[PDB]
């Protein structure tokens, strides 16, 4: 769908305490997707919400990148695996 | 006992709601950003976003690896992994 931006900002608790922080544009309404799964994955809200962020985050990166030879191949079991999801 | 971050979205538009949680890696995720830095043909914000979504995606497969969603999926994202390391 639309393009939604986002900041995404990682930081380590401990340590040297570094920070990342990128802006990034996602082809769904995240927080929208979030309330949508909420209780449907059978995991708890913590799994459910770290699993949907890290999924969205990739697969936006491999749709950009669809013919890169890390990606062309993993494309039909990734797609697989996402209409698993959506059945869900 | 491994990595733990906090991780931050939050939406520019809209009504700016944000959402944040921790996760806790076994790796170095600096470290590993480092080392795939501008090594993969991608932009920086893509190999940023691809590394942070694949490494919190993984955890939770890994917690939840006999889980019906991801049981078929391990074979081809254990060989997608191992492939990306050959990158």
């Amino acid at each position: 769908g639309m393009g939604n931006i986002y900041q995404i900002t990682v930081e380590e608790k401990a340590e040297h305490q570094r920070t990342l922080s990128f802006e990034f544009s996602l082809h769904d309404d995240l927080f929208k997707l979030l309330e949508k799964v909420d209780g449907k994955m059978d995991m708890t809200p913590e799994q459910t919400q770290a699993f949907m962020v890290g999924l969205k985050l990739f697969g936006e990166v491999m749709m950009q990148q669809r013919k890169h030879p890390l990606f062309k191949e993993f494309s039909a079991p990734f797609r697989a695996f996402m209409m698993n999801l959506k059945k869900q």
